[PDB]
Formats: C-alpha cells, sequence, structure tokens
C-alpha cells in the first residue's frame, strides 16, 4: 500500500480513472468540433476558438484528476479514448446542443462519482469534487443554455454570423 | 415637535412616506425584469444589466427621499412593498413598454406630491423635487421612449439581439 | 423542463424562492435601522453607515440566490416583502441586539434550506450554501456579538458616542 | 449559552479543544526536529529550516481552531502539551518518516473530528474542516511521501547533503 | 470537390489523418510518462515537467496537421487514440529510452508520409513537412540521445536525482 | 564531548534547558490570554493583539535559548509545557497584573541562571544573558507597570475600552 493512502477506497480510485477517460473524451469531442468549424465550408472563427478553448479545459479537468489520483496514493490507469460519435457537427446551434448534452452527461458522471466517495465517507474527495468540478459544471451548463436560446433567437444565415462575432468574444 | 421642523406640513411628510414606497416598488419591478432577462430561456444580458441599473437607481430615489424626510424633521414610516404585478415580462419591447408605463406613473405621483408642497407653501420641498426628481424623470421617460421606437424598428429575432448588444451599452 | 435542470428538486427551488424573500426582508430591516440612526434625535453616523452596508449586503444575498435559481434552471417567484416589525430601534445596543436576533434567524433558515438540498442529494447546492452563505453567517454572528459586548462595556451617553466613532470604522 | 452559539454541539466543542492540543503537539515535535538538525553533529540547515516552517504551520492550525472555537461560541480549554516522543530524530530520512507518520495521525484525527460534526449536522463546521484542513493534509502528506522517496533514492552521506540543498528550497 | 482543393491527392489526405492519430498517441504516451513520474513512489518532478511539455508539443503537432488538412480542403477523420503500451515507465533512463524509440517511430512515419506526397507531386506538402516537422524531429532525437548518454553517465540513485535537477531545467 | 564545547558547564547546560521550558510556558500563557480576549463576551481586540505578540516573543525567547544551547555544544532536552494556571483572565487590568507577575518570575529565573554561569566563570554566557534577555526584561516590566497604572486610571467600562484603543496600538 502507497505511502499517502488514507481513507481512500479502491472504488473511489477506480471511479477517478474512468472520469479521467470521460474528460479526455469530451476534450476530444470539442477538438473535433473546433476544427470542424475551421472547415472552409463552415468557417466560423468564433466557434472554432470557443470549442478549442473548451477542449483545452477538458484536457485540464482530466489532468487535474490524474494529479489528484497521485495525491491520494491511487494509481492512474489509462484507457483508450474513443473518437467522438460524429465526424461533423452541423450548424452553430447543432454543436451547441451537442455540447449541452455532453456537459450534462459529464455532470451526471461527476454526481455519481460523488455518491461513490460519499458511501465511503471520503470527506476530502467530496469537497474536491464540489469545489473544482460541480460548481464549474453548473456554470457551464447555464452558459451553454443561454447560447442555445440566442442561437435560436438570431436564426440562420446572418444571425448565426453575428452571434459568431458578438457572443463568442 | 422635532428640532429641524420648519414650514413642513404633515401632508407633505405623509406624501413623502408613500412616494418612498412607490420608488421601492419601482425598484422591485426592475429587479424582477432584470432577472427575468437572465433566465436561460430569455438570456438577453444587456436587458439584464440595464434593468439592474434602473432597479439600483430607484432604490437611490427611495433612500434620498428617506434622507430628505429626516432632514426636514419628519419621520420615515415604511410599508410592505408589494410584489410586481407580473412574474414574467415578455419580449424586450414588452418590458420597455411596461417600463415606460411605470415611469410615467412615478412621474405623475411626483407631480402630485409637488402639488401638495405647493399648497402648503413648502418652497424648499418644491425645488428639491424639481432638482432631484422632475428633471431626471423627463430625461428617463424620453430615453425609454427612444428605446421603444428602436425596439420596434429592429424587430424580433436578430433585431432584438442586436439592440441588446448595440443600444444597451 | 428547462435546459439546465439536473439533480434540482422542486422543493429546493421553492426553498430558494422563500430564502430570496427572507433576504429582502433582512435588507429592508437594515435599511430601516440605517435611516433611524440618521434621525436628528438619534444622529449616530457610524450606526447609520454600518446598517446601510448590511442592508446592501442583504440585497446582494437575495440577488445571488436569484442568479443561482436561474443558473440551476429554477424560476424566480417573488413575494411581498413585509415592512420590518419596528418603526424605531432604540439605542445602538438595542439595534445591534435586534440585528443579532435577525441574523441568527437567517442562519437557521439557511441551515433548514441546507437540510432540504441534502435530503434530495443536491451536492452542488449544499456546497453553494456552505461556500457563499454559511461561513459568512458565522463570521457575521460573531462580529455582532463582539459589538453587543462592547456596547454594554462602554455604557450610555459618551460610551455609545465613542463606540460609534471607534468601532464602526 | 453564548451569544453566537447556534447548531454547535458540545461534542464538537470538546472535539475542537482536543484537536487544538493535537496541533500544538505536532508544532512542538517539529520545533524539536528543527533544532535537532541544528546540532553541530547533525548540521543540516535545509532540514532545520523545513521543520521550523512545519512547526510554525502547526502553530497556525492550532490558533485557527482557537479562533474558530470562539467564532462558534465554544470555550477554549487548553491542556498540557506533552514533550515529543524522541529527543533526537536520526537521519534526514528518519525525521521525514516520523513526519509522515505524524501527519497521517493528524489527518485521521481531523477525519474523526469531521465525523463528530457530521453526526450533529454541523454543516458549517464540516465545510470549515474540508476547506482549511483536509485539503492541506492531503497536500502535505503527498509532499512528505515525495521527500521519503527521494531521500531513499539519494542514499546517505553525499546524497543526504545534496537533498538538503536541492529539494529543501 | 471542396473550394481549396488543388494538387491534393486522397492518399495524402488519408496519410495526414493517420499521422494525426499517431501524434495524438504520442501525446497520450508522454502524458502518461509525465504523471508516472508524479507518483509518490517515483517523484522525479523534472521528468514530470519534461514529459508534460513533450505531451503538449505532440498535441500541437496533431492540431497543426488538422489545421493543414482543412487548409488544403481535405476532411479530418479522427480514430480512437489507443492507451499507451505501458502503465508505468521504470527509471528515468527507461522512460528516456522509450521516448527515443517513440520519436524515431514518428520520424519514420513522417518520412513515409513525405514519400507519399513526393510520388503525387505535392510540392507544398513536402515543404510543409520538411519545415514544420522533419527539422524538429532531427533536433529532438539528438537531444533525447544526449539525455540517455547522460542518464547512463550519472548512474542510478543520487545520479538520477542530479540529472533531474541539472539537465531537466 | 561535542566539538564546540569549551568553558561550558553541565549545570549551565541544564539551566538553559529549564529556562527554555519556562519561556515556552510563558508563550503558552500569553497565547491563552490572547484568545480569551477574543471571546465574544470579552471582545477586547487590542488585548488580543497585544498578547498574541507577547506570546510570539516568548516563543522567540525559547528558540534563541535553543539556538544557543546548540552553539555552545550542549544538547536540548524538552519537557512537557504545562497548561497555564488559569482558563480565563478577568478584566484587562487583571490580565496585565498576571502579565507583570509572570514577567517578574521569568526575570528572577534569568537572574538565577546568570548566577549559575557566574559561579562557573562562563563569561560569554553571562554577556549573552545580559545582552539578549536581562535588558529586554527590564524594558518590558516597566512597560507593563505603566499599563497597570493607566488601566487603574481609566477605570472600568469606557475607560477600559478606550485603553484598548489608544494604549494598545
Ligand atoms: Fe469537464
Ligand atoms: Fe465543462
Ligand atoms: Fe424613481
Ligand atoms: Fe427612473
Ligand atoms: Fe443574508
Ligand atoms: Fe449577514
Ligand atoms: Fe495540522
Ligand atoms: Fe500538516
Ligand atoms: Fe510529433
Ligand atoms: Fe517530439
Ligand atoms: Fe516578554
Ligand atoms: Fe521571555
Amino acid at each position: 500500500e502507497s505511502q499517502p493512502r488514507q481513507n481512500f477506497h479502491v472504488e473511489t480510485e477506480a471511479g477517478i480513472n474512468r472520469q479521467i477517460n470521460l474528460e479526455l473524451y469530451a476534450c476530444y469531442c470539442y477538438q473535433s468540433m473546433s476544427f470542424y468549424f475551421d472547415r472552409d465550408d463552415v468557417a466560423l472563427p468564433g466557434f472554432t476558438k470557443y470549442f478549442k478553448e473548451k477542449s483545452d479545459e477538458e484536457r485540464e479537468h482530466a489532468e487535474k484528476f490524474m494529479k489528484y489520483q497521485n495525491k491520494r496514493g491511487g494509481r492512474i490507469v489509462l484507457q483508450d479514448v474513443k473518437k467522438p460519435d460524429r465526424d461533423e457537427w452541423g450548424t452553430g446551434l447543432d454543436a451547441m446542443q451537442a455540447s449541452l448534452s455532453l456537459e450534462k452527461n459529464v455532470n451526471q458522471a461527476l454526481l455519481d462519482l460523488h455518491t461513490v466517495g460519499d458511501k465511503h465517507g471520503d470527506k476530502q474527495f467530496m469537497d474536491f469534487l464540489e469545489s473544482d468540478y460541480l460548481e464549474e459544471q453548473v456554470e457551464d451548463i447555464k452558459k451553454i443554455s443561454d447560447h442555445i436560446t440566442n442561437l435560436k433567437r438570431v436564426g440562420s444565415g446572418l444571425g448565426e454570423y453575428m452571434f459568431d462575432k458578438k457572443s463568442l468574444d
């Protein structure tokens, strides 16, 4: 048993490794979304940058978990990360819909991992999840919702173009 | 009778107390419009900020009346401030429409309060209303009117989105 | 069902709405206290400024709940905010007493709202209440207690006048 | 029952009082290790500085609990703080092993203190423990483990000398 | 046929796509080596940093190919990126060994991809590879070679610990 | 025999070790006094700060004896540090009374220690004691004496409060 290990259950540890793979997967989806909007026949530079940034954020969420596995004495076991479920992503609105669903899946995965650590009274891993993940998920879910409502409000064509300029930095 | 009291009628004092309540009511309405436009299914951030600012303004209007009540030696008697008459406020135009109707009702009440001061020869109170409320009401009613005209000009959909970006700071 | 909703129980949504009303009620009490100490026959400017700041803090607490309600996909339903139970507030000691009682009431309400989010497994909402409200309430209740003790220590007359200058900034 | 006291069980209050004594004991051990490496026949100044900082940290942890105890309206009851279990701490590696052992005991005492708060529904005390102690214990325990591994990698003599230079700042 | 497509053979487009996967695989390998060396029972932080930088460099290389794919009019097709062949990487020397081998494999892949562009007369794509990838691969192979030579020269134990401080920044 | 030892008697080395303990006990007494004045029913924040500082000083006094023990080739032997003889400390005058009495006991212990160095012709130790301790004690005893006088002069209630503001920084 590892030098740091203390109040750290095998299930919690196994649960962290899968969340790592899930975050790496979301990272990979947004990377695909990013370069999809870089296609010459889509060419929406705001969406390109917006999804590049979210890809980098998911990569960072993954590595924060990997680092946390080491802090508690756990051991990182990596898995294949699957190519995303689509090769392209439609309109700006379609991609934002897909992002919301993906974020709500990730949010549920977090809440399930929270229940895991709760059953094992992993008091510190609970506070880790609440502080560094659960709040930011709630924030991102509301932001993406707001983007959906506005992508619907502006319509297609010019309206999507403007949203690309004005709502995405 | 209070140390400062001079040329200050009980009708004026009572009328100040109910104008305080009306400004607090107008404050609460704009607070309600503000967060209505923050709902994920509305999500116009300029209208949110704009009505948060108007809500803060009305609170200052009320507190300045309280401050003035004490200056003249009257006594602040507060009342319930009723919830606004709506839970949601429609489109940007709808809310600006309702804003104009509220501001003109506040302006008419200020004019009636001036009339109370005039009939009691309260020279200073009349100038106070003219200087710190009547001029600002005229400015604001005209701005809100300018907004109504432009909300109509741009139309629903992309137009309302553009107005939110370009006319509300 | 709204786009952001996830792990968000109808009972929690309803508890947030009545916490909103409780914060606005606290705000309104402190506004009343502030301008009571501005009366020409009270005229304690430190107590005036101190209670203005608490009033603005309570308004901030209410609006943070409103913002959070929208974040989780809940819907704000406002209610009348009732006039505070007193029109005058006695001595500095008396008002500070009444403040401590008010703050402990708000703290018990927050704890009961916490209990609600717990029974529904709202791990994010529990952390939000702990992060943005429970720690501050403990801080504030201790501060007001120190003030009561010191307002007893200094006594009446010059004592209260010196506390006004030295302990409220 | 003290002015701030609310939701604060006497088991928690007594739990804090004995945790206070536990942190002061770790402070006193680290103090002893610091000056032990200051002996002319030991003379590792990096280790001397390290453990003085550790001793100072533990002093802050203890005083942070005394402050919190007063915050909730508990009453601090101090006890004898026993001398540490050794007068000399061997090699750099020995002292670092002894540190890991001491930290995990303190971590366990904190998790037990958390369970006391949990059983009495002290939501604010639970958060205080997770935010200001548990995360730092997990950090420090991983950090000491890294030093253990490296003190072993470098071996005795020159290795221990370079570690004193290159890893203790 | 996409708007930019000119002198761009489907075999080139497809070689780019699988080169992308290899660069993402190389990225994922270095990520694993990085967090391996972050393990409490390894704890070589200079190696941790070193591979985290190489991981990010590979990610850049992958995205630079996705960007170039869109520039020529091809279409990114992403595949699963496989978990690395090891869960742990041994000593610093072992991991550096592994890194040289992985880098030479990728260099060979790039040379083969060049050959594909050469047979189809893709002048711009050959230069693109020489300028942003081939020169960098020669540089990196020589530097990893140097590190191996020095990892052997220093030996194990204290020697590896000094290489971690003095050769890895 | 230790490398630096010269002109250094074991009665002197033993006398240093029990002065170390006596300094840590005074450190602990002052720590107690500090947080007693941090109680919500005492709430004298100038006294809190004054005694925290006096406690940090005594800690330094103990560590300077620890440092000197090692300088001369002696060996530090620590003992339990007794909890202070009181759990609370009364009014401000009361605590400053206790402080002067504790400080005069520390001074007499130092004078007795100086007699030990004198009988064994420890010329350096006698100078060390005169330079870094005997002069500070005479300063501090005078300052506390002045504080007593003024605490009596101001009396109870407002006087105490104003002493806490104007005489303790
Ligand atoms: Fe994520
Ligand atoms: Fe996210
Ligand atoms: Fe107004
Ligand atoms: Fe207005
Ligand atoms: Fe509040
Ligand atoms: Fe408060
Ligand atoms: Fe600690
Ligand atoms: Fe610690
Ligand atoms: Fe590469
Ligand atoms: Fe490379
Ligand atoms: Fe002293
Ligand atoms: Fe001393």
